[PDB]
């Protein structure tokens, strides 16, 4: 085969081939600074030498604390070239979380800027990375770790082969080429960034760095994606709401985009209809992606169609080629098609397990012989094999003599045309009087009363599942990993 993705078994061999083949092509740009693949390859080899001198060796975990930018990408490549795995430290971590990640991962060096009180001593600072930039021109194997990203905190080691499997699966859904330009946006601590970086590099495309000046507003974001000829962007549904409003109000031309890829959050039609109204569904194509750190970024995709806009649920679509699936009931047996159950996943994109958590790993990665990962997500299979996303599987509570599926109440609230987000919690009204309540986010340009939401829910659910009060918020508060902060919601009440 001529295909570098199919032919290489690790990310370093892949990158080296893609660079050596056409080294003058642009790999990375930051404003007008264009860094060719050849330049990036030499630069990251020089930084790898610097890491070797700090005693980094194959199998090590090297911490990385940098904002997404050219130096950070050089640092990742250098770490991988040393046969080591990178452990990204979210810049916004509380100090204690960063301390735990560094301890738990056994990180033996850090590249970038240490957090205040950082216990890792062997540091290659960002400035030392930049110093290697224009100097001249043992490697990992498939089963070597490429990164350890922390979730919830549990460390998830993902191997070179896991990432290659994802990359080999992408073309079943996307038409990418080396003429695309991908925006690097997400924190290196989020696996969305693994996809932004390797989607670009695996295809010989250009990774465009969002400048620091453009970090704050959707107007600034749009200005850059249009100025720099970006063709692929990856966004949370939440970010997409802000992007749409800015594009529409600002009269911007979005039609240079080829793909907008959503991930991380439930996507429903009220989040999509305003963009589709202004811009249609072809240029760019919009594609909902569902996935998990434990199964290498993306598992299923659903390209958005008119049919998506006409229904009120969330459809995550079909699994990539590497995957086997089950939808599993409480009794541990498969549900009947159409029934809601827990998604279980198998295949080459599954991580090996968690780092130093044998107990959790055995529970979350059972064998059935086929090895599975229990997603903790409830889904249902549609007649055609596409999956609908329901909610997290840990949201049943006991209240007032009932078991109550909070995920079902959230889904029902999300069916309302003017709602873009919702969370249901329990709060105390008077002393011994606890009741369901719902905080929600209105679609921009709408306002819905609690009475109207009550009337909506009356048609869908029995009374014991009705929220007693509704609270509109200008967005729900999010945790570190970007999940809804149910404790912060409680405080907002
Ligand atoms: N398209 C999506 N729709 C709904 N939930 C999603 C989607 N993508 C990711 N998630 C949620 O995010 C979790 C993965 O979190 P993370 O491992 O931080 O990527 C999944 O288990 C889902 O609960």
């Amino acid at each position: 085969t001529s295909d570098p993705i199919a032919r290489n078994s690790d990310l370093v061999s892949l990158f080296r081939e893609v660079a050596a083949t056409a080294p003058e092509r642009t790999a990375l740009s930051a404003e007008d600074d264009r860094i060719s693949y050849g330049r990036l390859d030499a630069w990251s080899d020089a930084v790898a030498r610097t890491l070797l001198a700090e005693g980094v060796r194959p199998g090590d975990r090297v911490a990385l604390r940098m904002s997404p930018g050219a130096e950070a990408i050089v640092a990742i490549l250098a770490i991988l070239k040393c046969g080591a795995a990178y452990v990204p430290v979210d810049l916004r971590n509380p100090v204690s979380r960063s301390d735990f990640i560094l301890a738990d991962s056994g990180a033996s060096a850090l590249i970038g800027e240490p957090h205040e009180g950082c216990a890792v001593t062997r540091v290659v600072r960002t400035a030392a990375v930049a110093e290697c930039k224009d100097a001249e021109p043992p490697g990992p194997g498939a089963e070597d770790m490429a990164y350890v990203i922390y979730t919830s905190p549990k460390g998830v080691p993902v191997r070179h082969a896991n990432v290659l499997a994802l990359l080999a699966g992408a073309p079943s859904v996307f038409d990418f080429s080396g003429d695309d330009r991908w925006l690097l946006f997400h924190s290196l601590s989020f696996d969305f960034s693994v996809w932004e970086i390797w989607g670009a590099f695996s295809t010989g495309a250009e990774l465009v760095v969002l400048p620091h000046w453009a970090a704050r507003t959707p107007e600034q974001y749009l200005a850059v994606i249009i100025d720099r000829g970006v063709t692929v962007i990856n966004q949370t549904p939440t970010a997409f709401l802000a992007l749409t409003e800015a594009a529409v109000r600002g009269g911007r031309d979005v039609s240079g985009l080829r793909y907008v890829i959503f991930g991380g959050e439930k996507l429903t039609a009220p989040m999509l209809r305003p963009w589709a109204k202004a811009f249609g569904l072809d240029r760019p194509r919009l594609v909902n992606g569902y996935g998990i750190t434990e199964t290498t970024v993306f598992t299923t995709f659903e390209e958005i169609t008119e049919a998506y806009l006409a229904q009120d649920a969330s459809i995550i679509g079909r699994a990539l080629p590497s995957f086997g699936t089950r939808v599993v009931g409480d009794d541990g047996r498969d549900v009947a098609p159409g029934e809601t159950g827990e998604l279980w996943l198998s295949g080459a994109q599954l991580a090996e397990g968690y780092l130093r958590r044998p107990e959790l790993t055995a529970e979350k990665f059972p064998e059935v012989s086929v090895r599975y990962y229990r997603t903790g997500d409830l889904v249902s299979e549609l007649p055609d094999g596409r999956f609908a996303y329901e909610g997290r599987a840990d949201l049943q509570i006991k209240l007032r003599g009932y078991r109550i599926e909070l995920s079902d109440i959230e889904t029902a609230v999300r069916r309302h045309d003017d709602v873009v987000d919702a969370v249901v919690t329990v709060r105390e009204f008077k002393p011994g009087d606890l009741r369901l309540v719902c905080a929600y986010v209105a679609r921009e340009g709408s306002a819905t009363t609690a009475r109207e939401l009550r009337n909506h829910i009356k048609t869908l659910l029995p009374a014991y599942m009705h929220p007693a009060r509704y609270l509109p918020l200008p967005g729900l508060p999010r945790t570190v990993n970007g999940k809804v902060d149910r404790a912060a919601v409680a405080r907002s009440w």
